[PDB]
């Protein structure tokens, strides 16, 4: 039903703790543009801005999640890139998570919106935020400014030999930087999946992904694994990033929030791939790592929607 009912449901969800997950049900039930229109009309209807309302009632982690959900992906990605320098350091992890998981069809609208919102170029902003020293920064710069274009069996055969050589040498040699960056930053999904298969066919079952582990450590290693998994299959990349956010003693809520908010609408296989890859059900890991409404929110967002979306305009 219509905007009135949705705004009332939002208000009742903040005022009654048993209704908190209604905020998530709303995120999962309407197209992002309609949720954006709702949030943009919420202050005009109620007298109070949405975030102000949410902060009175919700935990920081849960309100932070909700505030990423009521907008299209392009808007969310621009705000996350901008916010990566809200401190006076750079959130490198956030920039890597974002720049490496943008589909080709989305790139132009995002670059345009970024300039439109903040009147700087996204490429310039990324280059300024990250420099060009580290492999992860070289990789995201090449993605931020570049394009992914098709190739023939011929170039893939040559690159196979080059990437095997890079994998085989200790350290990232001078002449190898070009190899890593060209493949991971400029291949299409189709060609990347072909190269992946050709590699294991040529090298007795060895994998490209295992090679990344050989060559890189720390954030380099995460960034190259993330680009690999995204190019191979986005639900793989989503499962991998969520598994990393859970790693160690506690968990990274800000990363759990953005990975979930950036990807939950596109990636229906995440929980399934998670279980396949890690051997533990996503919800079971969630149950150990997270508690209360915030935990249930993350599990619920990642649950594949199986019915058609509502329309707020259908009134
Ligand atoms: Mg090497």
């Amino acid at each position: 039903t219509g905007v009135t009912a949705v705004v009332q449901k939002v208000v009742e969800a903040c005022q009654d703790e048993s209704k908190r997950l209604d905020l998530i049900e709303i995120a999962r039930s309407y197209p992002p543009n309609q949720l954006r229109n709702m949030q943009r009309t919420f202050q005009a209807i109620t007298g109070t801005f949405l975030d102000a309302f949410l902060k009175k009632h919700l935990s920081k982690d849960f309100e932070s999640l909700v505030l990423m959900l009521y907008k299209p992906r392009a808007q969310l990605l621009c705000e996350l890139i901008r916010g990566a320098t809200k401190g006076a350091g750079t959130d490198e992890k956030c920039l890597v998570d974002v720049l490496l998981t943008i589909e080709t069809h989305e790139v132009r609208e995002i670059r345009q919106l970024y300039y439109q919102l903040y009147n700087d170029s996204l490429g310039d902003v990324v280059r300024k935020d990250c420099g060009d020293k580290y492999m992860w920064a070289k990789l995201i710069n090449a993605v931020a400014t570049g394009d992914r274009i098709p190739r023939d069996t011929h170039e893939l055969e040559e690159d196979l030999v080059l990437v095997r050589k890079a994998i085989e040498t200790k350290g990232v040699k001078k002449d190898e930087v070009s190899t890593w960056i060209r493949i991971f930053a400029t291949y299409t999904r189709a060609d990347f999946r072909q190269l992946h298969k050709m590699y294991s066919a040529k090298y007795n079952g060895d994998s490209l992904r295992a090679g990344v582990e050989d060559e890189f450590q720390g954030l380099d290693e995460y960034a190259f694994k993330l680009a690999h998994d995204f190019l191979y299959d986005p639900c793989c990349a989503a499962a991998f990033s969520m598994n990393v956010a859970f790693a160690g003693s506690g968990s990274d809520s800000n990363r759990l929030n953005r990975i979930t908010a950036m990807h939950f609408r596109e990636c229906k296989g995440c929980k399934y791939y998670y279980k396949k890859v890690y051997g533990q059900a996503f919800d079971e890991r969630c149950a150990t790592e997270l508690k209360g409404v915030y935990g249930d929110a993350i599990k619920l967002l990642w649950e594949p929607v199986t019915v058609p979306l509502l329309s707020m305009d259908d009134y």
